[PDB]
């Protein structure tokens, strides 16, 4: 009854262009079986949508990546937030949702706000600049370790860890295999920098570590939950940025929209990541023998939904190839949906809006000059390399 697909979403031919397999992957059926890692694969928006607001059936606290918890060793100690279910994930989600609160928001804003122009003034003093290392990662690795309260030695290790962790969510390919090779000093780094005593006061960590007395987390808990901002907090920005810098270079009449009218900068940026999707896919295990779209699933199987497929579902989206930054973009799972819908998504969005915001304002046009190369991860759709020339406005 349900189709069979010998598609690996998981191979380098599938991230080089993972748009025609998504399709088939979408119109094979609303469930299908990937022979190829033995899971279940959901690619339309509807049957997502259904899965990210299911957490009782589709649970997270055997693993979000293939692996199953109950089968296997976790790599690294389970996330207390992302790894976790209702109710032990409700009270470590508040403090997250307060440490990353609509108040801390409005206390940042103008130094992120004055950081994105200054490296936009900065980058318009050069012109030809890679739009990935130069901005997508260097405007984030700007505002974002100095917010968490991090200090300077080490922060080299923060995209290495995140590379690190998006693969490990895979399948036990060479991706993955590699990257737990090389993570020894990452681990290290990062499990250091969640101590109390190391991260500056005012900032997200030491604000963590503050919540631990009001009975939602217990000092013990307060490490591992900065290491969930440290896990998540940089690389997912990175290439949502980076998106939004690719999206308005390939498309220059959205770009004389914008700067048109600035205000369009924060659904410009929503809009990038419903079309890029930062985070490609995730994985669900059944916790019992469910029904989805006329498909019996059995106890204990692996789920796996494409969050980027499901942004492009012409089922749900008009014109769903195109970025249009003044589309109704409410909805999209690019941030997934329910109760582990991003609680840092005010972060990435006030860091995407700025940007935005300053390109908008300072930029003529956005040409890529120069071989546009991409960058391969288990998890995450990014560019490693856009070069770009920069024209002042
Ligand atoms: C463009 C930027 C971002 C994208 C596309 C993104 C994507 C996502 C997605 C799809 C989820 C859902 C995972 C699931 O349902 O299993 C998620 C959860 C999460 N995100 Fe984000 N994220 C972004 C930025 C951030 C930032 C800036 C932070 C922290 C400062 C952050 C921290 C988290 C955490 C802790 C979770 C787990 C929440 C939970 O399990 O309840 N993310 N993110
Ligand atoms: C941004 C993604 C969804 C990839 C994420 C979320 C949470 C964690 C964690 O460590 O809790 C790690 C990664
Ligand atoms: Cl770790």
């Amino acid at each position: 009854t349900i189709p069979h697909l010998a598609i690996d979403p998981f191979s380098l031919d599938f991230f080089d262009d993972p748009y025609p397999d998504q399709q088939t992957l979408r119109d094979a059926g609303p469930v299908v079986y990937l022979d190829k890692w033995n899971v279940y694969g959901v690619a339309r928006y509807a049957e997502v949508h259904a899965v990210l607001n299911d957490p009782t059936t589709f649970c997270s606290s055997r693993g979000v990546g293939l692996s199953d918890f109950k089968k296997e060793k976790p790599w690294r100690p389970p996330s207390l937030i992302l790894e976790a279910d209702p109710p032990a994930h409700t009270r470590p989600r508040a403090v997250l949702s307060k440490v990353l609160s609509p108040a801390t928001m409005k206390t940042i804003r103008d130094g992120f706000a004055a950081a994105a122009d200054a490296k936009v003034d900065e980058l318009l003093q050069r012109g030809c600049i890679d739009a990935i290392a130069d901005l997508a990662e260097a405007y984030p690795l700007s505002v974002f370790p100095d917010a968490m309260g991090l200090k300077q030695e080490g922060r080299e290790h923060l995209l290495p860890y995140a590379g690190l962790v998006a693969n490990a969510f895979g399948p036990p390919n060479e991706l993955r295999q590699t990257a737990i090779e090389r993570s020894a000093p990452h681990q290290a780094y990062v499990n250091e920098q969640c101590q109390r005593p190391n991260l500056a006061p005012g900032g997200f960590g030491a604000c963590i570590h503050a919540f631990t007395d009001t009975g939602e987390i217990t000092p013990d808990e307060a490490p591992l939950l900065v290491r969930s901002l440290l896990s998540a907090g940089l690389d997912t920005t990175v290439n949502g940025i980076g998106a939004a810098v690719y999206c308005l270079a390939r498309f220059p009449g959205e770009l004389q929209r914008l700067r048109s009218d600035p205000t369009l900068a924060r659904n410009a940026f929503e809009e990038a990541v419903r079309f890029e999707s930062p985070v490609q896919t995730f994985f669900r295990t059944t916790t019992r023998e469910v029904e989805l779209g006329g498909a019996v699933i059995g106890e204990g199987e692996k789920v796996l939904m494409f969050l980027g497929s499901a942004n492009r579902d012409p089922r749900r989206w008009s014109d769903p190839d195109l970025y249009d930054i003044t589309r109704k973009t409410s909805g999209h799972v690019g941030f997934g949906s329910g109760v582990h819908m991003c609680v840092g998504q005010l972060v990435a969005r006030l860091e995407g809006e700025v940007m935005l915001s300053a390109l908008a304002r300072k930029v003529a046009a956005i040409d890529i000059d120069g071989p546009v190369k991409r960058r391969f991860n288990n998890t995450l759709r990014g560019l490693e390399s856009l070069p770009v020339k920069l024209t002042p406005a």
